[PDB]
């Protein structure tokens, strides 16, 4: 049933919108602004696609029209960027789409995408090194993520596994960026974790890794603008770490 | 990435020099006259000091100099503050747009206009005392957002200014600009009936005669692209109060 | 009428040609004697693909039937790896395009790309005049000369300035536009400098890369379109660099 495909993908729409929006507030208000449309208007929906893809194609119309707080210092990044290159590397890698497909939700060809992607990497060799804090209690995936950090040409302030680690590491130095676990050693959250350092110290850019990330992903309650899925590929983490710190 | 970086800066130079000059026209004719003076005269670039601040440190001194930019048309202040010439201390509306709005650190301010800390501090200070001297004008504000419409309207009272009123559409615009007439008009782009502020405010300048606008816009960069029509005066969403206020002065110069 | 389409594509066969040869006059002699074997031969002419793509797979066939220190530079570099490039870059063909033209695998043009794009970290620095009137456009290509690899003698923005730039530094390399600030012409400006300091390769930026295409009167031999790819301006100086000195 084609409504119930579409209700299944909302989700990720919603995660595409936050990522681009450093928001939960406005990328869940573009995912909805998308459902509408096509309500609205169902030939906007293109049959001959998934749905999936039809409903990123929606979502992509309404993104590039004018319409619908962002640090002065996030606006001066962003506005440094080429456009649509960000859009193009985040469906091809956190949302997984083939380039044909990638394509198809831009009205483009795959030529012009793959321009878009290799002109993204190359800006992102540009980017300032930051300090990123890591709150995960596996130790393995722990060092799996610092090795992906420094590569990526940023700082490791330290890993925490617990709440209260990651509280008091918080206080020594101020990470430019969190990536956060759920459940941490001693059965405390990440979310909580992130909660309080957030109250200490100021809003920072914070990346939610998770299994099962559309439990975070329902737009009924306070949810992560950023979230990468457990198990992650090292692209889609690289992705998620540039455009959380474009939010700095 | 010296290239780069300056060119990445040139939005921020225009929006400088159109505040001081009261023109899109002379402001962008000026910023480019920067950048035209880097390119003939490299060694014009400070490398000891940011690519930010190395571009502003040369736009003061072709401000400051006897000479004028060799534009494609002419450049200049704007006629109507230039009354306000004979009564303002030099280098004091220089030293306080820098401080604010360009958010330039008062060492990076000195540095711009090879001066001390000190004296860019007596400067900003001067700036503020002048500012009792001005008279009070009346504020239009055409902003949506509720909360930033009354946060706009204290600093506006703060500051000594009357408050015509607030619309948030278009046609709540036109209408209160009929009502009375504005002195300066601080404006937003996309108002809540999804009208548009700029279409706004052409129409009350077809009505009223030229009113200094301020345009109070998220991504001022959007409008500093000196590629088409464009307002002299940006203040940035999220603003800091002293940027509403020297952008508010700086204007009310520009005034009838 | 496939006469007319074929028509419309043969200023493009100039620029591709006379990019690789270096010169208005080679170039414009291999784009006719493309279409003049197509007409003594229409088999040679492929209907089955786009007639840009067929017109250009009949040139590459033709293709492969100055200073001794400069030629003995050209002569290290790999062979097909500038038409690759140059098919690639300035030429807008997509590589299935591009393997169609050389009767290649898309496989083997991007080794031929890759390759090519290699060997351009073993070319010397050289100094590159920039005469462009808009100075937005002007930094943006001393970025891409100075990540290549390049100095760059200076930016001149009119015809007079261009000539006494040109006599502070004598260039290796001229990147020229066509109409400049104060109405004057960069074609008239590269001129005069050529008649005083010598023969210098130039690269001519355009809005209207077609009416310099006509084969009817003197044009450039590398031109750039505005607007432009930075692969399209680090193909065309590398390109126009094989042939300074
Ligand atoms: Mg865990
Ligand atoms: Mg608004
Ligand atoms: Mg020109
Ligand atoms: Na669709
Ligand atoms: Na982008
Ligand atoms: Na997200
Ligand atoms: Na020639």
């Amino acid at each position: 049933d084609l409504s119930a495909q579409i209700a299944a993908e909302l989700p990720y729409l919603r995660r595409y919108a936050r990522a681009l929006t450093g928001s939960q507030s406005s990328g869940d208000a573009y995912a909805l602004a998308t459902l509408e449309a096509i309500l609205d208007e169902p030939a906007l929906f293109e049959t001959g696609t998934t749905p999936r893809v039809a409903l990123f194609t929606v979502f992509h119309t309404i993104w590039n029209s004018s319409g619908s707080g962002l640090a002065r210092a996030a606006q001066r990044h962003l506005a440094r960027l080429t456009p649509n290159t960000r859009e193009a590397l985040l469906l091809s890698t956190i949302e997984d789409f083939t380039p044909e497909e990638v394509a198809t939700i831009m009205r483009s060809d795959v030529d012009e995408v793959r321009h878009l992607i290799n002109r993204a990497r190359s800006e992102m060799e540009d980017s300032v090194s930051g300090r990123v804090m890591i709150i995960e209690d596996e130790a393995i995936i722990a060092l799996d993520l610092q090795t992906i950090v420094a590569d990526m040409g940023h700082a490791i302030t330290g890993v925490a596994r617990t709440r209260d680690a990651a509280v008091a590491l918080a206080g020594i130095e101020k990470p430019d960026l969190i990536l956060a676990d759920i459940q941490l050693a001693d059965r405390s959250s990440g979310i909580d974790a992130v909660n309080e350092i957030l109250r200490a110290r100021g809003d920072i850019p914070v990346i939610f890794i998770t299994a099962f990330p559309e439990r975070l992903l329902t737009g009924e309650r306070p949810e992560p603008a950023f979230l990468i899925s457990k198990p992650y590929r090292e692209d889609q983490v690289r992705s998620a770490i540039s455009q959380a710190m474009f939010f700095a």
